[PDB]
């Protein structure tokens, strides 16, 4: 068993060797000296197996390395960016995507992924919303569990299972101004009720590791916050794994302004940080701090033991080359089977935001543009129409970017012999050249040239006037989101929106195929464009998935997981908000002396849980099996859902609960369940949710997790806004 | 003594009479909320009323006080309250504008004058000062406060309280003040009034609380509970706030009043029914119920049921009686009911002359670039200029009397204030011709204009086309020697329940501005606003920009004073002006983060920065220009190391290097370089407003002591830690000279 093996190995180690287990650089001589616990961002089973060999046969002790990577939404087969993927509301598919990424990464030497990212954000200015699962902790928690299980399985003993790492602990999504890395501040009550659940869910799913965040919390960088890294993570949640820093998290505490490298390195290990990514703080200062009494041998031994336990649980002491089978890449990476799964999941992720009836043929009743049969001349226009490299999304560091089909390429393939795909670039990404350069970093160039926006527009209008339909492929480049990609404006960029306006003016039907890593401010587009399909960034097979949706091979069933505001001046806008003492009643905007603005109502353009279908669904009234239950009781909430349109399709039936009165103020609703159903036209299904007091608990003023007696409102519907309602009492 | 008198009075009182002292109905003509009261005369007779508010006029107040004194069983006199915010009838600048004077003597003076006028007319109690810290210029109530900084906020709070109350409120021209809104109301989410507030305890104490504490320590007689929740509890039910901090920590001896229907609004907040939330309020330390009738209609039942004790009720009642006693109302119920005072104390020339001086002192010169007026002559700034020829005054703020005083002017006579055109015409009679055109409406949307001009601020929008308005303005402009573009907000685009998601000069006004600039005539933007605006376009394109906020009843004259060079602008901003609303919140006293963007390095991947704009406000905290220029020598520190017992002096020579006499606000900032928690990159810890003649120099000296270096650490201990400090002095928070020193144990 483990405790004896590790007891025995640690009794053999020098202090330098114990310190070395805590070092994660991004070398050959360091491994020989036992100064390396793991490496990251090394790609290829060949390079990795050879680094493992050195560790195993050329260090005094032969301790095997962990090999890490940001395997975030795929290894080479790229699934949608996590924010897009969350809109599937499909935990089975989400688990599957993680399973596949693990199969591919493990095939190539990787034993550890820095995933899932589970940070709640209510602030769409932050580029890293693309990396998460939206604004809601219940859904965030369910996804956290699905991802951990996908990567790790039961117990990481299979050679196609790897160690997951829940990040970024904690509260990194609340950075002020939506500006990445910026100050975070909130009450403890808000932390636990509104931000913490997804981290806790990952811990409770058995996640092997946790990554400490860049932000301060209560004026202490998270990487030195003992309350977080020990008292909450271990003391409250019983986490048995290890904590890694984010990239140079330790030395960045110097800039944060809490001390010199020795001081913050000591504070980090004393807080419960076990492994040091890149900074070399632990390696270069811990011996000196042990000599001065600033860090005890107990503390060092604990950190070391945790690293060794992780290696042992991965089976690395049984076999250092568990994940170095040179025959696996050919069998496991970028296979048709995997790519087909990615295409299926990508189509499932898209959110149909609008699909109004349009007058297509003179005299006929108006009908929607989507879906359409692939025939005639199909214009595909815009700076996202013919880019391979922008398809997979940000966070695709192992992807072969220029191997992904562009939208034009994929639609060409899918329509060959049936329709002509007519391309025009239409516009640059944005007017400002310098902006375009930074927005297309990391190999995402759109090959901007000397052609002016007027030139590009004119060419596009010529093409558009040759066509029967216009697919406007517009929005963000993939690197307008991700890390260090914060925006103060959330529009479709200037020249693209002008292009869109001019395309509409041709009188040809226009479908907006929107690429984005985040919520955008879309009021103009909602007013003027007949059809809006949010495709996020769908991964390496996005082009094919988009064709599937456009041509009706798949009926869109995605639902938003983050509010879409009308303007940046409404931020933060989130569905699970408090009522205030002066709530504006529905339809009363504007009212003086209510909580409202002079210039816009309080509502998002599209709420949490919003998404349309090529069919329609109708909800009957809610049946509650009980009108009252006590602290040990239960009841069932039941609703009949009917497919009332002409298309087979899926619906995400959403369960919300409002605690009407609290000892503290409670949100106007909270997601507490969901079921994704598939119905043929005319078919009905009674959807049942079990409601029990465990679900009704919340962190009160004293941070006691309790359900208080009183009345609750149960709401069920197609999104967080449009719901059927019923009430019951807890005694 | 007071205790004996109050003991005796309380011995006579029924439970209903003690409950009645906690009740504050609304009456009169002033509207500051939705709910209205009824049956007040009979309620007073029954002893069910402790005070009233929104009643204006000494004759009306005297009649009502005579009903209280002569016709209730016990004759207990009423408090009479009003929002006397920046003036009674003689109106000073809106508080946010006034804060830009950086002149505590003038601020105190303005409060003194307001107290003299209000007290002359029956008022014993003002709901002032508002001291809420805000970093969010979307919020309309930034107009009512003193900006984003707690040090300056605290000094202003003291100045206002002292101005209203004096030493002890004994004089008949002294009134009770009420610090509001306790607490954290300026941090409402989205900048949307009344919305959720949430923050850490450390943030509360380091960043938000000091101004409330300063008012308490100045002896403020009352505190107003805020509308927002704090830690999930409406402030009106928050016992930690209203008891533990206010009384427990700060030793407040006065009483707590709610804001307007604050108690019944807790039902909406979602913490229970009227009885439950009223019981919670009084148990928390709330003593007086504004309008809701929570206390009067439910406390007896709660007392019968054991939800509120007799000791709790007695304590709340005693606090109200103590307030009345300290104001001298038991000695003389009619102290403030001198029917002959209004004719001699209100809206006098002396008061109005002071308001005119203080208004000119409040303006902030944001830009004043050289312009070539005529070939062969070197370029000069447009401001100041001699009044001569044809001076155009154009825009929707050009000829509006009622928009001059600003929001929260509930007792002002709005249509008596001169418009800008009227004032400039008076000031230039026989010297220049004042030409006028409205030029544009306030904003394209007529429904918005209506709600923005409520409370008697109509601009008299007509059915003229934008074409008619613009063409008339262009005909004026093309005959004019200079154009005064009087643009910006209407007064009620700020104040309560006036939040904006866009902070531009409104559409049709900005279009007007573009067209005026296109004439090629020289254009001065005289900008009216209650809040920071997003002015990047204007800073690029307009030669001269004078921020006049809302100057009060004499604003038009003060504006003439500045334009014509009778006064040299010396105002400095007290709140950051963002480049766009996507940067909110911007504030100068911010943490470094772990990935600070080095100066001049925008854009850098993997630093804390945005893709589309740099991190900086257009105009930083403390920003303001003059008709002259000031230069700063290097800082001289008297020693480089001190201990906790010591002190040092930071000195710098400031020289007037320009051609005009004028004032400079010399600002002291300190950075605690290393902390056990992260510390702001700077914090204002002092200032001195100096006046220099051209060529004159002055050595400005600041005492720096360890007491100034304290902050609330992780454990909320108010401590100074040993280590390095950076002393910064300069003309605003951005442009500073630096020196370093060490603090030791
Ligand atoms: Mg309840
Ligand atoms: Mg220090």
């Amino acid at each position: 068993d483990m405790d004896r093996f590790i007891d025995a190995l640690m009794k053999k180690m020098t202090v330098e060797e114990k310190i070395g287990q805590l070092n994660l650089p991004v070398i050959a001589a360091k491994i020989k000296r036992g100064e390396v616990g793991g490496l990251f961002n090394l790609k290829g089973v060949e390079k990795i197996r050879d680094v493992q060999k050195q560790a195993v046969e050329q260090s005094r002790l032969g301790i095997p390395l962990l090999f890490g990577m940001d395997v975030i939404h795929g290894y080479e087969t790229m699934f949608p960016i996590p924010l897009g993927l969350s809109c599937t509301w499909d935990m089975t598919a989400i688990e599957e995507s993680a399973r596949i990424a693990a199969i591919e990464a493990s095939a190539d030497g990787i034993s550890w992924t820095f995933s899932p990212m589970v940070d709640i954000s209510r602030d769409p200015r932050w580029g890293r919303v693309s990396e998460g699962s939206g604004e809601d902790p219940f859904l965030g928690a369910m996804i956290a569990e699905a991802m951990v299980l996908g990567y790790q399985g039961k117990d990481m003993q299979r050679n196609d299972e790897i160690m997951a790492c829940v990040k970024h602990f904690a509260l990194y999504g609340a950075g002020e101004g939506g500006r990445d890395y910026n100050t975070v501040d909130m009450s403890r009550q808000r932390m636990f009720n509104e931000y913490m659940l997804p981290y806790e869910a990952a811990v409770e799913a058995g996640v092997g590791s946790v990554m400490a965040s860049f932000n301060e919390v209560d004026g202490v960088p998270a990487t030195a916050n003992k309350w977080l890294m020990t008292d909450v993570l271990r003391g409250q949640w019983g986490f048995n794994g290890f904590v890694v820093t984010d990239y140079t998290g330790i030395s960045e505490m110097i800039d944060h302004g809490i001390g010199d490298l020795q001081t913050v390195s000591a504070r980090a290990i004393n807080a419960g940080v076990d492994m040091d990514m890149v900074s070399e703080g632990f390696v270069s200062t811990l011996k000196k701090s042990i000599q001065e009494g600033k860090v005890s041998m107990e503390t060092l031994n604990t950190a070391c033991r945790r690293i060794l336990e992780a290696k042992y649980k991965l089976g690395l002491f049984d076999n250092p080359y568990k994940y170095c089978d040179l025959k696996r890449p050919a069998r496991d990476i970028f296979t048709k089977a995997h790519r087909d799964a990615a295409r299926r999941i990508a189509a499932e992720s898209f959110v149909l935001l609008k699909n109004d009836n349009v007058t297509l043929r003179p005299g006929t009743p108006a009908e929607p543009l989507l879906p359409f049969n692939p025939k005639g001349n199909i214009a595909v226009i815009g700076p996202l129409a013919d880019s391979r490299t922008n398809m997979p999304g940000t966070w695709s560091v192992a992807a072969v970017l220029d191997r992904c089909p562009s939208l034009v390429e994929g639609l060409k393939e899918m329509t060959a012999g049936k329709a002509n795909i007519l391309y025009a670039k239409g516009s640059n990404l944005i007017s400002d050249a310098s902006y375009e350069e930074r927005a297309t970093m990391f190999g995402r160039s759109l090959n901007r040239d000397n052609r002016t926006d007027e030139q590009l527009l004119n060419e596009a209008l010529t093409v558009a006037n040759q066509s029967d339909i216009i697919i406007a492929a517009l929005g963000e480049s993939s690197e307008m989101s991700g890390e260090s990609s914060s925006r103060t404006d959330l529009n479709i960029p200037d020249v693209q929106q002008n292009l869109l306006k001019e395309l509409l003016k041709t009188g040809k039907p226009v479908v907006l195929v929107l690429f984005t890593g985040r919520p955008l401010t879309l009021t103009w587009e909602q007013e003027h464009v007949p059809a809006i399909l949010n495709v996020w960034f769908g991964g390496s097979e996005a082009a094919y998935a988009i064709g599937d949706a456009l041509f009706g091979y798949v009926n869109p069933g995605g639902k938003l997981t983050m509010s879409f505001p009308k303007n940046v001046g409404q931020i933060p806008l989130y569905y699970a908000h408090k009522n205030t003492g002066r709530p504006l009643a529905q339809g009363k905007w504007f009212e003086k002396f209510r909580s409202n603005y002079l210039d816009v109502d309080n509502e998002p353009l599209y709420p949490f849980g919003y998404g349309l279908s090529y069919t329609t669904f109708s909800y009957g009234d809610i049946d509650l099996s009980r009108s009252t239950i006590d602290m040990t009781g239960e009841l069932t909430a039941a609703v009949m859902v009917t497919n009332t349109g002409t298309w087979p399709g899926s619906e995400v039936v959403q369960l919300y609960i409002r605690d009407l009165v609290g000892s503290t103020t409670r949100p106007v609703k909270e997601l507490k369940g969901f079921q994704k159903i598939f119905l043929e036209p005319g078919q009905s299904e009674i959807v049942r949710f079990k409601i029990a007091p465990e679900m009704l608990r919340y962190y009160n003023y004293d941070l006691q997790l309790v359900a208080e007696p009183g009345e609750f409102e149960v709401m069920i519907g197609t999104n967080s806004r449009d719901v059927k309602s019923a009430r019951f009492t807890l005694k």
